[PDB]
């Protein structure tokens, strides 16, 4: 069982007890966008991230208790239409603003709407996909098409194995940087919570590795008092135990996509940058299909 987060009264984690970190609901996101909660019916805006203010041009003591109504007139009407009571954490509502452009994500968890505020501004690689003889080389050209998107100094497919130690068994790296290939490394790398998590939840990444945690204020969810659950969050704060061990290996930027296989966590697609870089949320959309169309191909390959 999980212990209480930080803002509960929760211990700092240490190597005894990482597979017990509530990764799920760490009350902060990363500074590079904008996150806002409201209520499901009334649109009312519930919590926001102390950065709030500095995109979405408002005081921070004047956002709370406005409606979405008054804010986003335009979309609030196709945002309640699109993403109505009772449908699941994984349906999500997209949009373009222009500002004085963000991308807008929103997805809807029980009575809560959680909005997601960023920046913002492939028929070869399918075909590409497909014509891999073997496993090997569908692993090579996942690796290197997806680094030819990206423009990620190192992209590797990450393989579990039963025992959920971990491998790199293909790699796309720019010139000068060391091999992973062949390496192996243990389970705990990736703990369990994580390893569920990933099974749910298809994308996360870590823009800035030396960058700190921006709250939510306040930071549980006035309809419940209850933390918020920021899984489905792509701006959600990474563990800081795993933002270590990225410095450490001399990595700025982080992005990982899974690859599911009847049901369970096959392997990840895993970038890396030596410098922070915020990839394009279009472009992560694109990424995110990727991983799809390669745990098709992945299926009927391991047949052979
Ligand atoms: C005691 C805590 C530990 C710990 C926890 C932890 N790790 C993650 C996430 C990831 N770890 C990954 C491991 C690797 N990346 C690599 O490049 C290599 C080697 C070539 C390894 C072994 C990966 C890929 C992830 C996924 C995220 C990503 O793509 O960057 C988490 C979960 C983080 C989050 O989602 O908030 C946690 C809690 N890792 C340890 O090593 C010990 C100290």
């Amino acid at each position: 069982p999980f212990f209480p987060p930080l803002y509960l009264g929760g211990p700092e984690i240490t190597t005894e007890n990482c597979e017990r970190e509530p990764i799920h609901i760490p009350g902060s996101i990363q500074p590079h966008g904008a996150l806002l909660t409201a209520d499901g019916h009334s649109g009312e805006v519930l919590q926001m991230s102390l950065n709030a203010a500095t995109f979405l041009g408002q005081e921070p003591t004047v956002l709370r208790g406005q409606t979405l109504a008054a804010l986003l007139p335009e979309q609030w009407p196709a945002l309640q239409a699109a993403l109505p009571p009772g449908c699941p954490d994984a349906l999500q509502y997209r949009a373009t603003l222009d500002w004085p452009h963000l991308s807008l994500t929103v997805h809807r968890v029980g009575e809560l709407l959680i909005l997601e505020f960023e920046p913002t501004e492939l028929r070869n690689a399918m075909f590409a996909l497909e014509s891999a003889p073997n496993l090997r080389a569908l692993a090579e050209v996942a690796t290197q098409t997806v680094r030819e998107l990206t423009g990620f100094d190192r992209v590797m497919l990450y393989k579990f194995a039963p025992d959920a130690t971990g491998e790199v068994i293909a790699e796309a790296r720019r010139e000068g940087l060391h091999a992973f290939l062949g390496h192996r490394f243990p389970a705990s790398d990736i703990p369990a919570q994580a390893r569920a998590l990933y099974t749910r939840h298809l994308l996360r990444l870590t823009a800035d590795t030396r960058a700190a945690a921006v709250p939510l204020d306040p930071v549980l969810n006035p309809q419940t008092n209850a933390p918020t659950p920021l899984g489905g969050a792509v701006l959600r704060a990474t563990s800081p135990m795993h933002m270590q061990y990225l410095r450490n290996m001399g990595v700025g930027s982080s992005l990982s996509v899974s690859v599911v296989v009847g049901g369970q966590l096959w392997g990840l697609i895993a970038c890396h940058h030596q410098t922070p870089y915020v990839l394009p949320p279009d472009l992560r959309t694109t990424l995110e299909y990727l991983g799809r169309l390669l745990s098709l191909q992945v299926q009927v390959k391991e047949a052979l």
